[PDB]
């Protein structure tokens, strides 16, 4: 830590939550390992109230320059606030620790799923708008996330939908195994270029809304991911889900379309989802 250069050390201060602010409970991971390491805590905030979060630990940093790529990326990933996106409350500098908010209902694309939770049609749109917003915000700061999907998004205790897996919050699903070892997402450039933009993440959030309406049912099930090229190039999309609003469905349509600079941007997207969730009672 005495080898850190003390104008980044100066700079990362305000990202940095002091170990005596935090207590870490490394006895009980949140989600039963499905999240890899990410640990319950409690943070403390200035007036000294009890704030609930979720502990990661970076393992796979080791030397001073990973560490400090580290503090820039807190930097960073600190001026990043949205009610729709999962937002970086600090980092302690053991393996150095990321500290996000607990998410109490999980991913969105599980408590869809979940028999026992029953959302509308209306709650659904409601959470296709609430990705869209916190998209909208990540978009008009240039950032492309790359991994929109279902489950890449989580939900509070208020069943606020929080756009997720990106910045320090990345490899959210990454698991450590003892002995063994997303292009259905992706926008038909992307799978033929490598390359992502704000309009391939557009194609993306066309797919998580036809999950939506779906209630997490997976995108084409019966095609390979070898396959998926050639089938959009054949004009194929996914279907109209069964409960889904007709606009709804031409809004998904027009975010896969081939040509990038013809897809809807964020902002619009915001826009026509708002105006079809507002004709719903509730
Ligand atoms: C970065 O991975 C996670 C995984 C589960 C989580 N629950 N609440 C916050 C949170 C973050």
């Amino acid at each position: 830590l005495s080898a850190l250069n003390p104008e980044l050390v100066q700079a990362v201060q305000h990202v940095v939550i002091g170990p005596s602010s935090l207590i870490v409970h490394f006895n009980e991971v949140i989600g039963r390992g499905h999240f890899g390491c990410v640990y319950h805590g409690t943070l403390l905030d200035n007036d000294g109230k009890k704030i609930h979060c979720a502990v990661k630990s970076l393992n796979r940093i080791t030397d001073i320059g990973e560490v400090s790529q580290f503090l820039t990326e807190g930097i960073i990933m600190k001026d990043f606030s949205h009610p729709n996106v999962l937002s970086l409350l600090g980092i302690c500098l053991g393996s150095p620790l990321v500290v996000l908010p607990y998410m109490k209902h999980g991913d969105l694309r599980n408590f869809i799923r979940n028999e026992t939770h029953n959302p509308t049609v209306k709650d659904l749109i409601g959470f296709g708008l609430q990705v869209a917003k916190g998209m909208k915000y990540l978009a008009s700061k240039k950032f492309v996330h790359r991994d929109l999907a279902a489950r890449n998004c989580m939900l509070d205790e208020k069943f606020t939908v929080k756009v997720a897996d990106f910045g320090l919050a990345r490899d959210m699903y990454d698991k450590e195994y003892y002995s063994v070892h997303p292009v259905k997402w992706m926008a038909l450039e992307s799978l033929q270029t490598q390359k992502f933009t704000t309009k391939s993440d557009v194609w993306s959030f066309g797919v998580l809304l036809w999950e939506l309406m779906t209630r997490g049912a997976p995108p084409y099930p019966d095609v390979n991911t070898f396959d998926i090229t050639v089938y959009l190039l054949q004009g194929r999309r996914l279907l109209q889900p069964e409960y889904c609003p007709d606009p709804l469905y031409e809004v998904m349509l027009k975010c896969w379309h081939p040509k990038a600079e013809m897809r809807p941007s964020f902002s619009e997207l915001v826009s026509r989802i708002s105006a079809i969730f507002s004709t719903f009672i509730g």
